[PDB]
C-alpha cells in the first residue's frame, strides 16, 4: 500500500487536460478534500502504461500483459474527483516525473503534499520520456474518446546528450504550460477538461495562492526542476529528488537564482552527478543537499510500495531503509523547505533540522567524495 497523507487535510485526486492535443497540457492533480467517501483512486488506469513500462525494461511485450494483471487493479489513497475543500487559498506544486515514469508514479509524495494542504499538479510529459502518454488527434477524437498512445523513445549511445536536452527543455516548458493553465483556471477562465470527468475545474477559481510556487521532481524530474526554474521566475524555489543532472546544458548551471534543494538517496549518487549538482552553488544562492541513508534512486516513487520487501530489495525498488520512513524523510524536510521559501504560515518549521540532515537516517551533504 501506497501510504496515506501524514498532514491534517483529506486528498482528493482527478486528471486534467487542457488542450486535447500533443502540445496541450495533461496532468494528474491532488488537492486538498472536503469528502472522504469517495471510491480510491486507480493507480496506473490504462493497460497502455503496462505495455510502456515493459518497452522501458526491455522486455517482452507480454510482461506488460503480466505487469497488468499483478497491478491493474492496485488504488492509491486518493479520493478521486472529491471537491475540493473551500475556504482557503492553497500553494502551488508543479512535480515532474522520471524517465521510464509517468504522472500517476509519485503519488506518496502528491498525497501528502495534498494532505498537507498543497495543490499537486504532477504533469505527464510528451518528451517521450515518459514509458507511455496519450493525447488526441483532433476535437472528433477526444469526443468519441479515441486516444492517441506515444511511447518511451530508446536513444542510440550518440543521440544521448543532444536528446535528452531537447527533453529537458521540453520538459521546463511543459512544466511552464501546466502553471499557467492552473493560475488560468484560478483566475477564472472556463476550460473544457478534454477528458469527461465528474470533476467540475471551476471549484479552483480563487483557490490558488498565486505567489506561493514550488517545482518538485524525481531524476530526469530533478534536472527538470533546475531547467524550469532557469526559465520560469514565477516559480519561487525547487526541490530536486536524486536528480540527474545530465541532461542539464553547461549554461543552466550559473542561471538559477531561486532557493533549490538537492534530497539524494545513498546508493544512487556518483561523482560526476555530484559534480554537477555543486556547479549549482554560489555564495549568494540558497542551496540545500541531504542524503538518506541505506536508500536507493527508486525510494522517490511509487513503486517501493507496490512489492514485498524481499522481492522488492531484491530488484531495487527497496534499500536497507523502510520505504516509509524514507519517504516520509523526503516529504518532512520538502515541506520545511517550501515554508521557508514560499513563505508559509504553517507548522512545517517543525522538520527544520532535517533541511540540515541533523538525524540518525539523514546525512548532511553528501556521502560521495570528489
Ligand atoms: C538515471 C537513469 C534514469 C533517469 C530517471 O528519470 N530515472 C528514474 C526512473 O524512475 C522510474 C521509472 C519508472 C517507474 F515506473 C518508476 C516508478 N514508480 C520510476 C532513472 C537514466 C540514465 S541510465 O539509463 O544510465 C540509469 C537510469
Ligand atoms: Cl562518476
Ligand atoms: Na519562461
Amino acid at each position: 500500500k501506497i501510504p496515506r497523507g501524514n498532514g491534517p487535510y483529506s486528498v482528493g485526486c482527478t486528471d486534467l487536460m487542457f488542450d486535447h492535443t500533443n502540445k496541450g497540457t495533461f496532468l494528474r492533480l491532488y488537492y486538498p478534500s472536503q469528502d472522504n467517501d469517495r471510491l480510491d483512486t486507480l493507480w496506473i488506469p490504462n493497460k497502455e502504461y503496462f505495455w510502456g513500462l515493459s518497452k522501458f525494461l526491455g522486455t517482452h511485450w507480454l510482461m506488460g500483459n503480466i505487469l497488468r494483471l499483478l497491478f491493474g487493479s492496485m488504488t492509491t489513497p486518493a479520493n478521486w474527483n472529491s471537491p475540493l475543500r473551500p475556504g482557503e487559498k492553497y500553494p502551488l506544486v508543479v512535480f515532474s516525473h522520471g524517465l521510464g515514469a509517468f504522472r500517476t508514479l509519485y503519488s506518496a509524495i502528491g498525497i501528502d503534499l495534498a494532505s498537507h494542504g498543497f495543490i499537486v499538479a504532477a504533469v505527464e510529459h510528451r518528451d517521450r520520456s515518459a514509458s507511455a502518454t496519450y493525447y488526441f488527434k483532433d476535437q472528433s477524437a477526444a469526443e468519441i474518446g479515441d486516444k492517441s498512445w506515444l511511447y518511451l523513445r530508446t536513444l542510440k549511445q550518440e543521440e544521448e546528450t543532444h536528446i535528452r536536452n531537447e527533453q529537458v527543455r521540453q520538459r521546463a516548458k511543459e512544466c511552464s504550460q501546466a502553471l499557467s493553465l492552473i493560475l488560468d483556471i484560478d483566475h477564472g477562465k472556463p476550460v473544457k477538461n478534454a477528458l469527461d470527468l465528474k470533476f467540475d475545474m471551476e471549484q479552483l477559481k480563487d483557490s490558488i495562492d498565486r505567489e506561493k510556487i514550488a517545482v518538485i521532481g524525481h531524476s530526469f524530474g530533478g534536472a527538470t526542476v533546475i531547467q524550469t526554474l532557469s526559465e520560469d521566475q514565477r516559480f519561487r524555489c525547487g526541490i530536486a529528488l536524486d536528480a540527474w543532472m545530465f541532461p542539464l546544458g553547461d549554461e543552466v548551471y550559473s542561471r538559477i537564482p531561486q532557493p533549490l534543494f538537492f534530497i539524494n538517496s545513498e546508493y544512487f549518487q556518483y561523482p560526476a552527478n555530484i559534480i554537477k549538482m555543486k556547479k549549482c552553488y554560489s555564495p549568494d544562492k540558497e542551496r540545500k543537499m541531504i542524503t538518506i541513508r541505506g536508500s536507493v534512486h527508486q525510494n522517490f516513487a511509487d513503486f517501493t510500495f507496490a512489492t514485498g520487501k524481499i522481492i522488492g530489495h531484491m530488484l531495487k525498488l527497496k534499500g536497507d531503509i523502510d520505504s516509509n520512513v524514507a519517504i516520509d524523510l523526503s516529504n518532512k524536510a520538502s515541506l520545511a523547505f517550501l515554508q521557508k521559501h514560499l513563505g508559509l504560515h504553517k507548522d512545517f518549521d517543525q522538520w527544520d533540522c532535517l533541511i540540515e540532515g541533523d538525524d540518525e537516517n539523514l546525512i548532511p551533504g553528501t556521502n560521495i567524495n570528489t
